[PDB]
């Protein structure tokens, strides 16, 4: 009955049949970073992945503008207001470009897994913290339920942002992998982690708009307050992670 | 529990409630289960009781308390010397730094004198009043405000109560002026205003507790209030703006 709801636009593409296939993957990553993987890599020498992470990040800058354009011109440089932006079902070719951009976005989630698998590969257990493991499951678990409803719309400005910080994000990934010699000049770091910060303020900002607007058809409400507590969430997590590794030194920029 | 309680303060040890988190759990366990389950059962087959003079009496004392407690804080520390930065809390037996404590202490014991709201909501039968957002409310702030007064009872984690009672200041004058009668609610036109200084009262508590994270050798001697603070602070900032979106934008609590 709850399924009735469903864009039937999506319901051919890949991992969009039900939530079942991506729980089992997800299943699978969170029970290989935190158990599994760390077990096997007990007794072994770390990976040396330099060129996979360094090709892997270069990959996911390019993907992320590729998104953000894509964003762009599916609805947000095109006619959305800013405001109540609803989703537009119709087969369209540009309601359709949005839809499929949605589902690139959701898609990149399961790609960005890799960023743990790194770190169980190259034995950095200080990096598979709470804040990454829960973020890179809840993610792409919540975005299934997006794209299968509400590809569209007011509720993809997130995306839209994290695409275009993922940019500089990745780009920061990218030069850190070229070694511990390339890693001096990265003394912008504390940048990037307040570009985070300000980002989950401004998706705050925008998606609270929804709760002050009378006559808004944005079809599915519940969104709002998920995407509201999720910015929430992570505005919290990334404080906790600005403490410990700034004010109290643990990951100062070398 | 023995080597977790090594680390309260002395000062708070003979206070009502002080001695342990176990009466409070008790005491607050008897109010979610009276006014979601009980209250609401034994009320079914009975006429709701006419508590109008009980009303406007309880708003108009807790006004009052409310005055004298923002008065309080403000005494205690906010205006006589605090940074509205870093904070810490005094824990010497100075008369600022246990005035600061008392204060503390009589704003945790206010969040159960305030438990009567719900026994209101319940014995005039406007279960439509009690809510997820009022019961979670008023059961996690008495409960974890225990925790404030036994382990930090000043300093930085005080600043959300200093404006809590200044703007419950406001919020009970309007219940106590609604309590007169359908006559006098008519002009109570600015009853939108008032939640809209609820949802700034939050976000103020959000922006000030914010500092800590950022703040080095900020001497703070209890971290963790700072993550309770800012995460209540999110979780009521959610919960007033769906209250908004139902009450106002979909009409159903608009001002008479
Ligand atoms: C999260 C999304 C938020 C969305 C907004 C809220 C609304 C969501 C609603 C959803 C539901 C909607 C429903 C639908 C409605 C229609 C952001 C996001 O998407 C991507 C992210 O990655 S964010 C999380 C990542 N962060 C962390 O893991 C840790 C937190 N720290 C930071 O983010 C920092 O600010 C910083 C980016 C600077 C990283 O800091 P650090 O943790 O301290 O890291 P290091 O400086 O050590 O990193 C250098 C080391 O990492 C190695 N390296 C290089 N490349 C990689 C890769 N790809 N993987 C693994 N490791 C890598 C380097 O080699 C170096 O290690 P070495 O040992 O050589 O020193
Ligand atoms: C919460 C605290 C925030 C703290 C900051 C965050 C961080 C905290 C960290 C804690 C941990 C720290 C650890 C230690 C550190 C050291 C706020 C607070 O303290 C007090 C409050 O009361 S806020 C919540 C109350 N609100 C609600 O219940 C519902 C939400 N709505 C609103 O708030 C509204 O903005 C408004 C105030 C306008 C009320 O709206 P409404 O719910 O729509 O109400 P009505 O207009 O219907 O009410 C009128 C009817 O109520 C009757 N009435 C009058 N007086 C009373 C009383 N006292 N009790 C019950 N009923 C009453 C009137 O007669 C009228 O009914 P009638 O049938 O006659 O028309
Ligand atoms: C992806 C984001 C980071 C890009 C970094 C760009 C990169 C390094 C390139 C090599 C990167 C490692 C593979 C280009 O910068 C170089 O560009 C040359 C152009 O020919 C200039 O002649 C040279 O002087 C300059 O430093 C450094 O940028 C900055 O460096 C500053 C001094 O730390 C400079 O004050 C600043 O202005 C410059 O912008
Ligand atoms: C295509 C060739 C690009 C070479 C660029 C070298 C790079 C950046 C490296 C970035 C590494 C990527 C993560 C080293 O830059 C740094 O070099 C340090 C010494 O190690 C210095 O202590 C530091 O202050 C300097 O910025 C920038 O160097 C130059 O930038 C010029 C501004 O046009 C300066 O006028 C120039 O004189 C400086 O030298
Ligand atoms: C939210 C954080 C964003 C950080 C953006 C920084 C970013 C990209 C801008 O880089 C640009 O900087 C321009 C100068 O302003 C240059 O003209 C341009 O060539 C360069 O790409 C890289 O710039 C830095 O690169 C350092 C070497 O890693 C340099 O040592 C540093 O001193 C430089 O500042
Ligand atoms: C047990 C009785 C006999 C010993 C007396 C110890 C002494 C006085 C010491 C005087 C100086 C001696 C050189 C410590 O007293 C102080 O000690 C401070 C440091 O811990 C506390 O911060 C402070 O609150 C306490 O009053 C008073 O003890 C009691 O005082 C109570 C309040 O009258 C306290 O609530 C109680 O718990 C404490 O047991
Ligand atoms: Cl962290
Ligand atoms: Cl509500």
């Amino acid at each position: 009955n709850w399924i009735k709801d469903a864009d039937p636009r999506v319901e051919d593409w890949l991992l969009m049949s039900s939530p079942l296939p991506q729980t089992i993957l997800l299943g699978f990553y969170v029970y290989f970073v935190t158990s599994l993987g760390p077990k096997l890599m007990e007794n072994r020498k770390p990976f040396e992945l330099k060129k996979a992470m360094i090709t892997y990040n270069f990959f996911i800058v390019l993907f992320s503008v590729y998104m953000c354009y894509e964003f762009v011109m599916s609805g947000w440089g095109i006619g959305y207001s800013f405001r109540c932006d609803i989703v537009d079902y119709s087969r369209s070719p540009t309601a359709l470009r949005m839809a499929r951009t949605c589902w690139l976005y959701y898609f990149s989630k399961f790609i960005e897994l890799l960023d743990t698998i790194f770190f169980v590969l190259r034995k950095k257990n200080s990096q598979v913290t709470f804040l990454h493991v829960f973020h890179h499951t809840i993610m792409p678990w919540t975005w299934w339920f997006g794209v299968k409803f509400a590809a569209g719309g007011l509720g993809t400005f997130h995306a839209l942002l994290n695409t275009a910080v993922h940019v500089v994000m990745y780009s920061y990934y990218g030069l850190s992998a070229l070694g511990p010699a390339y890693q001096k000049y990265l003394w912008w770091k504390k940048y990037l982690t307040s570009l985070q910060l300000v980002q989950f303020v401004i998706v705050a900002i925008h998606i609270s708009q929804f709760f002050f607007m009378e006559d808004c058809k944005y079809q599915f409400p519940v969104f709002a307050c998920i995407i509201m507590s999720y910015s929430f969430m992570f505005l919290l997590l990334f404080l906790h992670f600005w403490y410990r590794a700034y004010t109290k030194g643990q990951r100062l920029p070398k």
